[PDB]
């Protein structure tokens, strides 16, 4: 059973975190118990939900209870990011399934996590405690090879970390409508990764763009924007991949 | 082997028709020699392509060969309607598997029949000469009945008169994303018919809504509008469902 959900690509990018924001605003909106994990030292998702904490996710590794460091907002709480996740890394570094021992979210029907790019320990550790992930990329031709290497290392992980990895689903995000070479990459993503890539597409627009900014999710900045649309049929299509 | 595929709901419209055209439109971009039959009396597929012929579908089950009574458009073939097709439906009454009869279509991948609304003798032969149906509905509420209506329908056809006779998908048109209602209703869709429901939602959108009276298909009108990257996932939806 799929509770755990890693959101990750190798390169990162606003694409990702905005999906890790809104599809956990959507579940939310599903009737689901949603916590949704930032995992990146930057503090993207966090920054992105107008939070701003000094306790975070390090101090849950660091052993503090998780019930004192959720942050409720729009539906779902929130184990936000610190400038201080840098420490546990170095730590992280030699103890893969570190988050996973110290993830006690059994209270939740979902747990979303962040995880930065280019793999570190705490990618990794995003990996090794999740059983779905879902790879939010950007309609370049860049994502073919991008996404085929993510592919490789969840192959590795299962074999030597966690077995129970899978992938949920391959996700185009910022799909500029304005041309036609978004529509050829996506054939191409379709025709390479099959089934793997997910029928909703986010489409590329102004108030999904600057919702973050505004430290809302699309469903308080503009519910009835494209990006909106989108991600509340993202939710449902996940949840379809899930059961 | 899915080959023939009627377009057909119980009250019809604009998006079914929209539908059948664009379907056609972006199935030949794919590489698939595509044959289009305007089933309904009025013509409004034939219409929609700017097409002005005296020489249509009834004149095939009036004997008259194929190869000289379709009509090359946007990178596919049109048999188109005439108003002298309500002629056969007299006499197509009774005559439930004539169409198919009549349909040498061997040379195509692929043939879409547009079937008139309220299950006319030409919405069944339609049926009973299709292998798959896709049946385009609004995001209203009534489509929750229009639809059970018309997959019971199918039922008894398959049963009767038409063994390889199966739902391809329910297509939702005309989404209005000016409103909530829109998600509710489709979330309603999805939650009562389930996978049968195709990913891909088509958006009420102007320059698809004016495409038809322009005759033109929206990938001719505004390739790069949201109604033309909807439709050109949906032949990918179709065609990955087909096989």
């Amino acid at each position: 059973k799929v509770r755990r959900i890693a959101l990750a690509n190798q390169k990162g990018g606003v694409g990702k975190t905005t999906t890790a924001i809104n599809l956990a605003a959507y579940l939310a909106r599903l009737g689901k118990r949603v916590l949704l994990v930032d995992l990146d030292p930057q503090g993207n998702a966090t920054s992105g939900l107008g939070v701003r904490a000094e306790r975070g996710v390090y101090h849950l590794l660091q052993g503090e209870p998780l019930e004192g460091l959720v942050h409720p907002v729009d539906g779902f709480h929130l184990l936000p990011a610190t400038p201080d996740l840098v420490g546990a890394t170095v730590e992280l570094a030699g103890a893969p399934t570190a988050l996973r021992e110290a993830l006690r979210d059994e209270g939740y029907d979902l747990v979303l996590l962040d995880a930065p790019p280019s793999l570190s320990p705490l990618t990794l550790n995003a990996l090794a405690a999740a059983e779905g992930v879902v790879v939010p990329v950007q309609a370049e031709y860049y994502a073919l090879e991008g996404v085929a290497g993510l592919l490789a290392t969840l192959e590795e992980v299962r074999a030597g970390l966690n077995p129970r990895l899978r992938l949920l689903g391959i996700l185009v995000t910022m799909y500029d409508g304005r041309t036609l070479l978004a529509q050829q990459v996506e054939a191409q993503l379709r025709a390479h990764f099959g089934e793997k890539v997910f029928w909703t597409v986010i489409p590329r627009n102004v108030r999904l763009a600057e919702a973050p900014s505004f430290g809302k999710t699309i469903a308080q900045h503009a519910p009835t924007s494209p990006g909106a649309h989108a991600y509340r049929r993202l939710a449902e299509e996940v949840m379809a991949r899930v059961q």
